[PDB]
Parts: C-alpha cells; structure tokens; sequence
C-alpha cells in the first residue's frame, strides 16, 4: 500500500508521509468526477460539499470529538494562524511558548507583538527531555498577564512527548487575569500517539494531514474546543466562511469551524486526506499504531546507542517515532545527511539542537532500521 | 488539449475552467516525482522550490511584471484577506466596494470593519453596464476618509468590464486623507482579458489559476505593486514567509510577495497551474485569445437577442467572456439552469441581479453556443 517504500530508506514521516496508493488513486478519482461532471456545476459543487462533509467527519472521528469543532486548513501553521489573530489580543498580554517551537510559529507570534503589543517568552523544555518537568517549568513562568501558552505535543527537534495532561491542569489552576489557554502544534503528534480530545481536555490543537498520517501536502485541520470557539474571531475569511440571505448577501457565520474555512481549495486532495485516514483505521487501533511505532523506535534508539559514534539525545527509550541524534564526526550533519541521501536513506538535519532525526513509523521494519545503523556505523572522528 | 469539453456543453468557465490534459499530466507527475525522491528529503525538498520558483516567474510575465511582486495563493479571496488584514487601518477609515462585488470579499471588509472601527460604503456600478460611467459614480461617493475602494475589473454578475485606467485616474486624483489606493478582485479579468501591470497602473490585483487560466481548483496569486509593498504588513505567516538565523530561528521577512506566503501547500496543483499558463500562450497571445473570446461572446449574445423570450442585460456586444441573461418565464432562473444541467449544458445562476450567467472561452465553438440557443428556446411566458 506504500509504494514509496519500496527501493528507499526513509525515516522522514516527520518531514511528510509515503503517500499510499488508496490516497492517489483518490485524487486522481476526483479530477475524473470533475470533468465528466463540472467542473463547476451543481452535481460538481455537491459532490465537493458531501466530499468535504465525509472528510470533516472522518477527522472528527480520529479524535473523539463532534465535526462542529473541527476545521479543514491546508497545513499545520494555518491552524495558528487562525487561533492565534483570532484571539482578541490587548497590549501587554502575554505569550509563553516552549523553547522547542517551530520557526513559522514563533514569527506568527512575532507579528502578533508587533500589531497588538504583546509580549512572548520561552520556557525551557528541550532540557526536560531526560530530567526535569515542563510542568512544573510552565509553572515556574505562568504570570498575572499570561492568556495563552503554545506547546507541540511532541517536539519536532528532540522527540520529546510534552506532558500535556498536568501542563493543561497547571494551566487551568492558575489565578491570574485571564483564564490561561493552551494552543497545541500537533504536526509529529497527530497520527502518531493516539488523541482523545473527550477524555483529553484541549483547548486549541493544529494539525496537518502530510505527515504521520500521510495524506497528500496541503490539507490539515484545526480542532478548537467548544467552550473556545466563541474567543476566536474569524480573521481570513471567504464564500466558505458565511451563510447568505435572500439575495446572496452574507448573513452571519457558517456553522461551527466552517466560519475559518475560506475559498477555493484543492478539493481532490481531501479525498486524498481522507482515503489515507481510512487506511490507517484499517490497521489496528491508534494505540495498537502507537505500540508499533515506538516498537521500531526502540529498535532504531537500542541499536544507536551500541554505535560507538553516535549519540542519542534521549537516555531512556523514544516515547514516539522521533529519535534524534548526534554523530562525532569531522563532516558535519548536514554532509552526513546528504550522504545518506545520496544512498537513497532520507533522515532530517535539525537545527537546534545540531542534530540528525530519524522518523520510524508503524511501516518502517527492522531491515530498513539496520541498514541505517550499518550507513551510520560509517562515519567517525 | 481540453479533453473536458466533448459530450458536455460548458459555459462555467467564470465558476470553474475545464483543466487542460497537460495540466493533470504536470500534477499527477509531481505525486511521482515525491514518491520516487522523497516525499520530504533534499531532492524533493529543491525540486517543490524550483517549481515554486517557475510558477512565480510565469505568472510574472503574463502580467508583465518583476516575479517580486507576486504571492502565490489558492484562490482570489486569500489576496483579498492579505491585503485587507495588513493596511495599517484607523477607526473612522473608509473602504468603497461596488455593488457588484462577491460576497465573501464584502465578509472580509465586515470582518475589518468590526476589528479595526473602519466603516464601508457601496456605490452603485451595476446599472452601468449599458449606460452612465462607472468612474464618475465612484467620484460622487469619494469622501474625506476613502482609503480603499474595492472592485472587480470584470463583474461576475453582470459581464461588465469596468473602466479601470479611468477610476485609477480618479482614485490618484482625489485629495482626502489619504491617497487612495484601490485592490482589484481580477477572479474574472485574469486569463480572459489582455493585463499588463506595466502599461496599466494598478496597486494591489488578486486572482485565481482556477477560472480562465484554466488550472486546477487550489492555486491563485496576488500582484502587489512594488510601492505598495511596504504598507501591507503580512498577517498569516509561517515558515515560508521569513528569512532564517544561523540556529534556523526567524530573522526577518521573505523577499517580495514571498512574505505573505504560509506554509505547506498543494505543489503537484502549482505544477498544474504552470502547464496551463504554457499551454495559453501557446495557443496565441492574450490579445488575439481576447478576440476570439469576444468572437464567440457576441455570436452567443447576438442569439439570445433573436429569441423572443430571452432578454440579454447588455444591450451593446459583451466586452468579455461573460453574458448574462433573463428568461421570460413562470419557471425561474434556478430551474431553468437546474434542467439545462440535466441536459448537460452548463450555466450559473446569478443571485443579484436574478439572472443567468454563460461563460465563453477561446475554446468555445459554435455549434455549442447554438446548441445552448436551441435548448433556451423551449422557455416562455
Ligand atoms: C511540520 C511542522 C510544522 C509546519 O507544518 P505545516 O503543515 O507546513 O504548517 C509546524 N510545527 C512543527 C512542530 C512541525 O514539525
Ligand atoms: C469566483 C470569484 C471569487 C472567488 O474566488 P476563489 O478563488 O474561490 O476565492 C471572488 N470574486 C469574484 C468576482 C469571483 O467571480
Ligand atoms: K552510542
Ligand atoms: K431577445
């Protein structure tokens, strides 16, 4: 079912997923149902609405909650986006984010401060990765002015699972002037741990659909709760973000997180998105994906640490797929991963910490993990 | 070249083009090319920014204009909400749309209106179409605080292309307290009409690949002229919209339109949208597909004039693709475009003024304007 696989080495699900067969041969499907029938007709603009509908549900399903709270963006950032300038921001407000956030994210932030007057830090989790506690870290930096913290569940450069659950309860004990919020990068962690949000309490939790859960690049989504949809105001707008009257004037806000959807999409590319979902449904539970994957995480982690060269960052076992490493070596990681690349093995540079990350998946076996410890075992000081 | 066309009578073409063979050819190409080289790796990683690079160009240059000032987007709206979300606005500013302006675009100005204390007006440029001037309205509504007028070079409605040098020459003429600048919704204009952004002055033009240039629903762009460039401030960013540290963090904004770029998108689509800007202007320049656009439009208009019961809005030959229409029957306009559909002959209804709107491309040929003719003939009082 994933084609790509086949005559690589790849450990970049991170990075994007292998596209399976299901999924393009969804999106080649709808671009047929598009000609035969409109492109832009009633039966086409139907058949888009019920596409849309059936994608909606799905993502709802993977994580427990109603489709009214679920929005369709193009990637994770968008999701942010949306939260993030439809928050009704005051000078003076603050924002904490972890020092392990993504570079879009921290300029969205930075754009913020500079159009409202607000302020942001960062507070150390990336040294919690074998000590410590982010939890009690957030505490440490929660404030009187603090409104809303951006955490990735878990973190693109060190591999670290964030301890959502007590960093949510800090955050809801607090006493301060606002009730404090908490908006979730979720791009490594939506379809790799299993994700309730009806026995998980989440404020705010971006997502795309590119990377572990390997649909095509540019259809992701936005969970917001319920008791926050009020808070965010929507900010990019279009013919998808409102209900119309009589004479096709707009009359208030679509239903739900439709009212942040905005225009013209790549409508076949849902398709592709939501035949990569039904695939992953079909093999065993999230939690039975999530034991597979850190199964092969193990695996890749328990072999590094016998490499005299390499050295992982984490001390104990990967708590998900991502296991990040440095390796001693005149060459640099960046030539190093480009010589893996060169022999068809696709691992990721990552910038700070100066390390290299490896992505195992439920699909990855244990050939494609020894052959990359026996291309690593290469290099040395 | 446009395979869509045979066993169908389409007139959407302002809803959504027919996509040309060589444009699914491009997008099903790029899946293949990220299957076999990555989907994420260094390869696949430089191929998505040349392409990115190539569409950027392209566009450039079938607006004659410098690649810097071109954001690639989805659809037109995204460069409305650009725009619109980064003028630095002040309570008591002023925007002026027509009347004749798309719905989701008139969301945008309420959602500004209601987030910066800024205040709209309509003015009145439907009734113009076969009488009156468009520009002179425009100048009886300019006022003290206009910073913004909003307008669509070719109405979706009605088919009316409005006098833009002329209202350009208004707007630049007019003393208040700003100098007014004026966005121009190009979702019908783009790709049917003859645009040169270096013998037309314009200051911000939003468009779609989706419509007349024929490419696949998802890709669009903006133009923003280079003196405009410093006053729109980027709202929804991600890492595509920056420059990048030595330690991979944000150091300042991307170059030109990049800066309103967000983040991962639908590159197989781009690669469509950039095989049918090829394959256009290998077809002719966009004068002489113009003319033939225009050949076809009045062929098609001069027949509604001969049947008794249809009554065109223009009452001179369309200055474009567009032609709009009443019929003279107890039916109503939704069905009567419900039963051509089921005869499949493609139209769309027009909610204000209640109207039928036909859409003929340089692709249309005659016996499918007389077959059109032939079915609306049924109609009657
Ligand atoms: C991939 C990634 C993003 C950006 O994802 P897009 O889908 O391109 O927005 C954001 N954050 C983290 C932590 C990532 O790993
Ligand atoms: C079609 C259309 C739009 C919407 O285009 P999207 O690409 O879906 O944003 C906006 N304005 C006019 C005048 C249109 O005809
Ligand atoms: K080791
Ligand atoms: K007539």
């Amino acid at each position: 079912q994933f084609p790509g696989l086949a005559n690589k080495t790849y450990f970049n699900f991170g990075g994007q997923g292998i596209l399976p067969t299901v999924a393009l041969e969804a999106i080649t499907a709808m671009y047929g149902y598009l000609q035969e029938n409109g492109p832009f007709s009633i039966a086409a603009n139907q058949h888009i609405q019920q596409l849309i509908a059936q994608l909606r549900q799905a993502l709802a399903e993977t994580f427990n909650v109603d489709p009214n709270t679920i929005t369709i963006t193009d990637n994770v950032t968008t999701g942010c986006d949306i939260v993030l300038w439809g928050l009704d921001w005051h000078q003076g407000d603050e924002i904490l984010l972890t020092d392990c956030e993504h570079p879009g994210i921290i300029a969205i932030v930075q754009a913020i401060a500079a159009r409202f007057g607000i302020t942001y830090r960062f507070f150390p989790v990336a040294a919690t990765l074998n000590q410590g506690d982010a939890a009690a870290v957030l505490a440490n930096h929660l404030g009187p002015k603090t409104r809303l913290v951006i955490l990735s569940h878990l973190l693109w450069n060190t591999g670290q699972v964030l301890p959502l659950a007590e960093i949510m309860a800090v955050c809801r004990r607090h006493q301060g002037n606002y009730p404090v919020r908490v908006l979730v990068d979720g791009a490594q962690s939506a379809g790799s741990l299993p994700l309730d949000f009806s026995r998980l309490e989440v404020d705010y939790y971006a997502f795309t659909g590119h990377k572990w859960f390997a649909g095509p690049a540019g259809v992701g989504g936005l969970y917001i709760h319920g008791d926050c949809l009020g808070e965010i105001n929507p900010t990019y707008v279009g013919w998808r973000s409102i209900t119309y009257g009589a004479k096709g004037e707009p009359t208030g806000w679509a239903e739900g997180g439709k009212r942040f959807e905005v225009a013209t999409s790549a409508y076949p590319q849902y398709a592709g998105l939501l035949a990569a979902l039904q695939l992953h449904q079909r093999q065993g539970t999230a939690e039975e994906r999530y034991q597979a994957i850190c199964q092969r995480s193990e695996f890749l982690w328990r072999g590094l640490n016998q490499l005299p060269h390499v050295h992982c960052l984490a001390t104990s076992a990967p708590q998900a797929g991502l296991v990040s490493f440095t390796v001693d070596s005149p060459l640099g990681h960046r030539a190093i991963v480009q010589k893996l690349e060169e022999q068809r093995i696709y691992l990721r540079t990552i910038a700070d910490p100066d390390c290299i990350r490896a992505c195992c998946h439920y699909i990855t076996d244990e050939e494609e993990i020894n052959h990359l410890l026996a291309r690593l075992a290469d290099f040395g000081p």
